[PDB]
């Protein structure tokens, strides 16, 4: 179904460079379970609207699912579905306990008050409580969703599983007064962070103090890279780019000033001290790494001859496509695939859910020092078998991540080949 | 959704009936919830082979969800859904405490083995086990599914739940040796029988006996309604028919004499003493009762014309096209509405239900004449309706139903106005 | 506790005409379990604001606790735990296999909307879930609450459980849309006409066909009653009487046409077929029959002496005190306790309890049939003991009901002498 | 509610101090659920008895509510709950992930034998079985209840649970055969240990190595305490006293030896290695650290002139008046107050939980590290609010406790300002 055509087509792909039944192949392809429901809003004009919602868990062999919420009037089934299936894979490739699992609601949010949002996530629990448990499924946020909706949909389900469950641990992305966890917002640019820093250590660097990153996007991902790799690594962040363009100088940019300039003016464009680019400009500079952290489907078929990083370290999702992968690799480029590199995020969020049920809670440090050790693992896991075949990094990362999944169900007896 | 579709024609349709507001309407289109699961059976060959099932909770303000599993090659969810959004309509003009609900697998059942089945079955239970219950959703044997289907799904039921619910009443369609019901075979015919008995009454009928009806059909429902018509009303039945072709004889038939004909046979044609007609022709016979009762769209604008029956007892599902609706109305000949004349069957579910949730099991005559009280009851609701508002059967059913529905959405608040 | 103090009074006086242990005294004079809980409502001026509200449960060694819930500004907790009590003693005096409840939210449902209102009853219910179900505690409606509360009530509590219990079981009083009884409007008046039935019967009484009545209330209960006695009896009555005033008619009046009269006018007062009289007077009328369906204490020492009647049917609660008990009893007036005469409402609502967690709905004609034979039973054990003890009515009716529950706590080991 | 009202007022002082809605302040000032039952314990004469008891759950919004069990012939429920909402502040101001609760029952413990006693404590758990959970209500000892009562009643719980929930979880306080945690004992006094080492440091103390500290009670808590302060700080413990009086010795009294003394004797008074002092005096000496660990309210408007220490560790609930807290905090005396100083014991109560939920026990030095982390976080969070806002100490834990618990119900969603 043309986004979730799109996820059968990378399993078709993966296999090619592994072994897997026709059996196992065929339980991949479909989700294990999905449920459909209509949730009636109380209006604040005191009429009720219906709402279509949807949650979807693709595969549980390796643990409870695990996956956010997203909030959007053009939402499909379709595009849940795929989405589900991917986070299957990226639980795998980090190794955690957990499934893949995604939801939906098929709604213009910014025509909802507060209350009615509030409503609409109650409602959501409600009609899907029987299928979901601090293990079984649990959501998180995504588009249009976040930790106050998160808050929301916690607190209708303990009221409803009446406290005899750890209730906290029914869903992540939470605020801290109950129950979150410290290190949500850098998650994924600390996760990122890591895998660069063992790209480059592949790569045989002599370290990344003053070399150059030019990150694609200055949202959370992206301010958190300029950041990180700024006063962390030493690097040496030249170039940044939003919406409306980006920014170039050879010193290199500071952050937090880029940050407040885009604040005040609506853009990263026309900051003091440096020259305007486009785009299409930030992703050809002659960079030792290029981040794209803002929408996918930059590096493709026309520019991929002239990307000029010699890592590119995907932020966002889907940014490079398939032909500019196939360029990328004969190029000599080392690339670090999305659902590896910007997993920090999940990897967060499952700390969060230990924290939850283990009702202790943990400091900065330490969900960064965990962080890091998980991040290196799954660098490794990927980078080995790529060398180990000689493939492409994303191929590789589909291999580790379907070989762990299929090998839990075939444990499990789900399939007998 | 072409099927699913068609369903929201009626509602509009009865919407023109009656006052209901746009709130409930909406809410009447969408059902509650569903769910599509992956069901992964072990074939008989020692591989894993999955198949694609569903339930549809279209509605349950009235009461826990009623309806059947098909097992069809062809199956799809908007047909379920649109079987769903019937039953609501069903278990509303019966007057019962009950919902909608319909399940459907994508299966070719004759290629299955019969333990290739029970593994199908009872996967189906644990698949959606978190969305059924004795006062929840009762599930029953529909297309190609039969007592034995539902003998391996309570089974498997009442493993997962543990003996600590009413087991038996997870699904009704049992057999007799684990809580099925005395009358379940004759229900549907028995059912058709009082209708026609109340209708020869509305109508000035002196008596059934003597009077004559023609059965498009001669399985279960033909056959029965044959021989009940006959031997309790003292009916004369002239004319009925199979597949292969109608038999006529002016002076009745022995509805078992010509079964077994049939048997032996395989088509009532042929039958010794009769004359053999089309089913076409069969259905113009100049008869007092006509009952198609096996299947749909047998009389149109076509024939509607040539109908010369005073009552036609919609046996079958949907015989008679809208078209056709009009013109027989016009002609002044009275429609006994399929959902409520052969409603007959899920109202003595119900009952096996009662029996198996108190645990005290019912004779047949106790069975019997429950079934009466209802079925003549719902027959004047329908039919004073019909009257007072001065409109074809059909449309008083549907507003009998939705009025219902409606009123139960409202005292719960599920719709404000 | 002056109410609550006032039961311990009535407790410690069946104590003197029976034999009971002070363990069982003791245990009795304290309800086993009481919940109170702060319920916040958000109100429609967006802000939250919180209530309070409780549940009693007095005893359940019959079997489930069963009692209304009131809404009123002034309730407290005294009140609910002596009404509580009190329910403990009239479903023993039924022998209904319950115990006694009650609950009580303080608020003005005056100044609430229906949103609020909606709000309010679902909040009770999200707080107390614990501590109710089909088989535990079963509330119904009572001042200031209704089916419409009801119905919300059963609604919250059916998303909160799932539907994995019989939902429509958990409350009564509910609508018949969502599995309400037949009878629940006359219940009352219906109940008090047999025992009337009986009274006269062991008063030797020829037939009540004739005899006369004076109704003090013309509410529901004094409305049906009016009904009843005169079209089902053939009494004649007399004299009707509201808050604004008393008509008087030696010929009978018309139950339906005064009800009329009142719905224009808003009093009986004024009827053109008949002549006013003071409420006062009502009570002092020369009649056979005399039924306070008003208020409390209108019989007291200062008029008991002028009271005329040959049977006084208590349907309200406590319209006669216990000094005018003494001397009616002295002059031979038969009077039929409260607790016994409007038993019929809470009978009723233990066969809305049946019909709904058997699944199968009663008839009028069954309702009323099965109402007659608890009521004439209730009757007889209580007049017996009266007699062979020569004792008042009222003390003979909490002997029966105390025996009962002293016993049922003796046989589960509760108490041990 | 005299106790109750003084919450009321606690409450209304920290408002002053910081910015909340009434909406919040009239939710809190409300417990969430109170549960008051009667429990019937068969005596060993034979017969049975009745008891009344309670559980108060004040506030859940950060977690399960935490709190003791106090059985005292005095108890009441206005007590009950106003230690209910004590616990709220002190869970809180410590970051813990808890509310606060609390229990009692009205009985002296003295007069019961063990098999009463053991007997009584099942017999609440039976009684409120519905409202308790290891994620939902975890109580302790407290008031003539200890680690035997506890382990009755996690018995009784685990009995009725049927082991499908973490049992040991359910209470703490629990003996270590089953469930409790290394460093109990120790926990106040250690707890308190770690706070006067940072006020020291706060004062710029040098060290606290040869500095005074004088100790009003030698229970538990001041046992431990002058035990630690001298062995593990190199205090000198000039003083120690007990309700017959007190010791005084410039160079130091050996703790160990001193508890001897009063084991044998049943006073510290007399002890031959020092000379006598009185209560009164030991108050005023002139020492660095004073640490009233006995009872409450024995700084007043009377003495608080002559309070000569530079820190107050207030190690019993409340030993300073509010009055005397103006004069020390313009005498500059820095307090400690009570809920932080004290707060080792729910902390350590707190670690055991955590090792019974994840089934997983900790080494007395895990214990003690973790302690040291979590009281050195709370001192800070309160004395940076009460330097920055230069208020009194006591005022600054309010703020810190209120605020946080205020968050998480404007997120939960329970207020909406």
């Amino acid at each position: 179904a043309d986004p979730y055509e799109i996820v059968i087509k990378q399993l078709e792909r993966a296999a090619q460079y592994m072994e897997i039944s026709e059996e196992a192949l065929e339980f991949l392809k479909r989700p294990q379970r999905i449920v459909e429901v209509t949730i009636p809003v109380e209006m604040d004009d005191g009429s009720v609207k219906v709402f279509t919602g949807f949650r979807v868990q693709h595969n549980w062999a390796r643990g409870p699912t695990k996956g956010g919420i997203r909030w959007h009037p053009e939402e499909t089934l379709s595009t849940v579905k795929a989405l589900a299936a991917w986070m299957t894979w990226k639980t795998a490739v980090m190794d955690l306990p957990y499934g893949g699992g995604k939801g939906g609601i098929i709604v213009d949010p910014k025509k909802l008050s507060d209350r009615e949002k509030e409503r609409l996530a109650r409602g959501y629990i409600r009609a899907i409580y029987d299928v979901i448990s601090p293990y079984e499924d649990i959501p998180a946020p995504d588009v249009y969703t976040n930790p106050q909706i998160m808050a929301w949909m916690m607190d209708e389900y303990e009221t409803i599983s009446r406290r005899k469950t750890p209730a906290f641990g029914i869903i992540t992305g939470k605020p801290l007064s109950i129950g979150g966890s410290l290190g949500r917002i850098e998650a994924t640019a600390r996760g990122a962070s890591y895998t660069i820093r063992e790209a480059a250590k592949v790569l045989g660097w002599d370290t990344l103090k003053g070399k150059t990153i030019a990150i694609q996007g200055y949202g959370n991902a992206g301010y958190y890279l300029a950041k990180i790799m700024s006063e962390d690594f030493g690097m040496k962040v030249v170039a940044v780019s939003d919406s409306k363009g980006g920014i170039y100088n050879p010193d290199g940019l500071n952050a937090d000033e880029v940050l407040k300039w885009k604040n005040e003016h609506g853009s990263v464009k026309d900051f003091p001290g440096a020259t305007n680019i486009t785009n299409e400009e930030l992703l050809e500079l002659e960079v030792d790494v290029l981040a794209p952290a803002a929408i996918e489907e930059v590096i493709t078929k026309k520019n991929a001859d002239n990307i000029k990083a010699k890592i590119v370290a995907e932020v966002a999702n889907g940014p490079v496509t398939p032909e500019a992968d196939e360029i990328l690799f004969e190029k000599g480029i080392l690339q670090i695939p999305d659902f590896l590199c910007n997993a920090g995020g999940v990897t967060v969020s499952y700390f969060e859910w230990v924290q939850n049920i283990t009702g202790y809670y943990w400091t900065i440090e330490e969900v960064r020092e965990r962080l890091d050790k998980k991040m290196t693992k799954a660098f490794y896991d990927v980078y080995n078998i790529a060398k180990e075949k000689n493939i492409h990094m994303r191929d590789a990362a589909y291999v580790v991540a379907v070989q762990r999944v299929y090998q839990a169900m075939l444990d499990r007896g789900w399939v007998k080949h």
